């Protein structure tokens, strides 16, 4: 009859009550086990049967590399399964735009794995985590929900995680991305696809981390009118493996940064050019330094090019990554 | 008779050549004097008097503020003419997002001043530096667009520099603001205005520049997942003046980040907190350290700090600009 | 001290109630009174002294000119009092593109007048009701709030009601204004204004319908590849004063639409042309038939074209308050 | 050993022309050749060998179904072949919400089959219509465009034709999808994909008008506040096949609405329900009549029963066809 689904927490909003019944002021948020969830919405049984553990709990501001590992593991375990059919995971608004990218690029299997969140507490006047967390579920244990990537799920959307972010600082409807669009929406009970992604992921992902025990170090310097050429002297005297610079217009540099970059080239350090504008494609140009990002943007590009780093080292392969993540 | 509008050139990508028709990612900036870009459109003389020098003639990632300083100073002493009615400035679009906040603040006449730019090379296929400039030009020379503090044209677009940004890297309807929107809008060589910024500016603005001769120095760190914190000691151990910091979300500050940013409060530095997001609000909170910015972008932020640091220290006053600038 | 507040209820999607709370669509709208709407959010006597009056209860679609003539009136002869400081509105989100502008042009006062509602059922996991009604009251009792127009507030948003509109059929972010943004927003328990409509309203409006108890009645034209010539013979067969046209491009007519028109203007009634597109400016042009709506939409302008017709019947002068209302 | 690519024109607003350099809102449309637009771009014969087919020389305002019909076949009939490669097709701005919808619904084969228009005149300044139509050619030349369905590029952009719309009535960046986004884009002549649409069309559709003479009328009836009855007989008088109903909200109908459906549902034609917001989906129910567009507009929901009505008749055959184009 119904599917069994597994719920993965690591804190959250959703799961963080405040103090008051309009309070949206910086509080103590992520302090909800995973056994409680399961009591506020008990319309999530006619869904499907599900089953819970608790990964951490810890402020996604504070969500690190380390536990990504583990995630992303642990997560190939239980996926692997006859009696798993689809993975849930709770976690943090600030920072939803790394992690549910990382384990598009980990994950080797077809069965749905759905991050969700809120904007506003467990107790703020309105709360969003419920109806939320009723569907997010939902599209978990759909059929047809499987085989299109990791995604993301807020505010009755359907979104990937390869071009979802959080476009605004405070609002229930920042998670968006103009030139991409949304995968399907749910609306009255039903869900309704309309898209699918175009690039290769989990299944055809070339990137496993079966036993990996560290990642190389990446920084990421901002691109702006008067720049400093000593902001890169730093990581480069505490040997980084990259460096994503998010730089101006088309991640175009100034005459300490053109300069700065060759600096850290020439030690062996790999650097990639992503724009601070927010959108669009930053194209290649043999006048200027370093390899170029597609159109990913600051945040995925670091993700990115800490894998592609445990792989190669080769300019020519890196660059073409890019192009066909 | 007709008006007198003087248009100072800085060269951006309104003025420059490429190698080919198509070509439009590989060129040369400031490489065309004002003289010439007055002559290709012969049809801007039915619309005023116009007059031009140059100034820069650089891209417009490489500029300092050594000579934005030198800029305000030099339009102030012609709108106090007798005979001038208008300015029009030429400029690249990677950091126009700075330059025109900053005359917005130090310009003291209700005449107008427009910023104007191009996003593809003059000889592109379908080149728009042309229709933009006399689109500028017709703006600058309407007597009702008097004190609506700087403005910028582009894409047929009249927009607020308190609040415009380009959010695409290479698209020529780049230049937005979201939750803002636009002040008016250019369609059959007619203007129409609908809404009127509504804080303070120009007229009105507390500070003065006309007298200076170096703005304080001002850094600018990002915030992301497993962010390192011997950035901010290397700034301080340079000296900065203040620091501008692109939190995670409203703001939100790591357990490293945290740390950085005291070091600094310890020393005599003012920091303030902005946003990696895009658009939207961050809030006050007694749980985090430094000051916040209303919903200035990290870039028009170290702007509006320099001058702040030119006439104050008291933290308790700096707040207060945010709110009403 | 403390100020004080009426609300007049007229049914809605905010007053609905369903058969479980998991039902967003489906419901019966106008169940509730305004009674039990109070007594669902008890933070709301923290803000002010609550009163209402259920003028009626029904929902957003049944609306009609007898309904609003109505409401206007009960509400001016309740802002001259001294003991009333702001008047709320509840309505359904149907029709809200037509309900805000009429009283937008219709109130003599200075004092805050906002509409208000939600898209999910009072009955539902997440209902917006209680926070969007809760921040309604907060702006009607702020005092930085006068002179602006007519307020409608959701989703934590300030809109002007002579811009907004709702955009997408079922989402809970429906409402904006994509060339002109929002008046202000309201976070953190505070509220943060940043623009000013800039056209003509409330107190310097011409339009006083205090005395009047009919107005014209005016339809609309749809402009679509194959539209038929009859619709309008069918429209003149029944006495209608005006009909508004929604076209094609910006206004373009067809042969059976030319054809249309000519025909009913020479019948001795006015038209307007307006676009299906949903934003935008509709320019002159003397080769086209009718009027030309500013960047008004096909709702708006029927309120505009009612109201005008009360006062006059000159095609110039109404050709000029397109251009300032 | 490039591709053969033919163009079919039909003449449009990237064919019209007027006197001053500055005109763009009085002007003669089509009144230009396939002949010489293709003079006004040397470029293109790098990209391949071009053959020019003039169909008509109207505006968009005037396509009626007949020439679709006839548009329709010669494209198939000459997609068949092997000496074509692509096709583009030239068209106006007034209905291109329409005609790209219906060839992706008739159209039978994997070839590339692109639709490309300007917002501007020949004879303007900055005129859009050279750099679009080089990228025209551009994509259907390329190989990796097969079997995505008909596009529609216009301001570097390509988006499928069951999504696309004229966003705004004047701008140069008009055609968006608020929710769906773009398929792909083109930056410094590079083609760059990244989504799929994901329903039936071109091959699996089950839609052939090969042997067809003449298509069924449809009309299209707005929703508004106090909306006619005497609208409805006046179709239902006359022989209509069908009715899509523009309602307010989602697809909401008023009670003179409810009984103009019923009175029409009854004596033999069929409704479908869509919204008047420009995007969202219509859920279904049950205590309303009609049948519910899945979130077509009317404009596509239109074309979309017109041709289904070549088919079958019965209601509940024709509700799946909505929710699967």
């Amino acid at each position: 009859n119904l599917p069994n689904i597994v719920i993965l927490a690591t804190g959250g909003t959703i799961a963080g009550s405040a103090a008051a019944n309009t309070q949206t002021t910086g509080y103590k948020a992520g302090a909800l086990g995973v056994e409680t969830l399961i009591q506020a919405v008990p319309e999530l049984k006619t869904l499907a049967n599900i089953k819970g553990e608790q990964v951490a709990s810890i402020g996604s501001e504070n969500m690190t590399s380390d536990v990504l590992l583990t995630l992303s593991k642990r997560v190939n375990e239980l996926l692997a399964r006859s009696d798993v059919d689809g993975v849930v995971i709770t976690h943090g608004t600030d920072t939803l735009d790394e992690s549910p990218y990382f384990l598009n690029l980990t994950v080797k299997s077809d069965k749905p794995v759905v991050f969700v969140a809120a904007m506003r507490p467990a107790t703020a006047i309105s709360a969003d985590g419920p109806m939320n967390l009723y569907g997010a579920v939902k599209v978990a244990a759909d059929k047809n929900s499987r085989g299109r990537g990791v995604l993301v799920v807020l505010n009755d959307r359907i979104g990937s995680a390869r071009f979802i972010s959080k476009t605004n600082a405070s609002t229930l409807d920042t998670f968006k991305a103009p030139e991409e669009g949304y995968l399907g929406v749910i609306i009255g009970d039903k869900i309704y696809y309309q898209t699918r992604l175009d690039k290769v992921h989990t299944t055809r992902s070339v990137f496993d981390v079966t036993n990996v025990d560290k990642l190389p170090a990446v920084d990421i310097i901002y691109g702006y009118q008067d720049d400093p050429e000593y902001m890169y002297d730093a990581s480069i005297k505490h040997g980084v493996k990259g460096i994503v610079y998010a730089g101006m217009g088309a991640g175009s540099v100034s005459k300490r940064g053109d300069a700065g970059i060759r600096k850290a080239e020439s030690k062996g350090i790999v650097v990639v050019r992503s724009s601070r504008t927010g959108s669009g494609i930053v194209p290649p140009d043999a006048g200027q330094p370093g390899l170029v990002a597609d159109s990913l943007s600051p945040a995925k590009s670091r993700i990115l090019l800490m894998l592609a780093l445990t792989k190669t080292t080769n300019p020519a392969v890196i660059q073409d990554y890019f192009h066909a993540y």
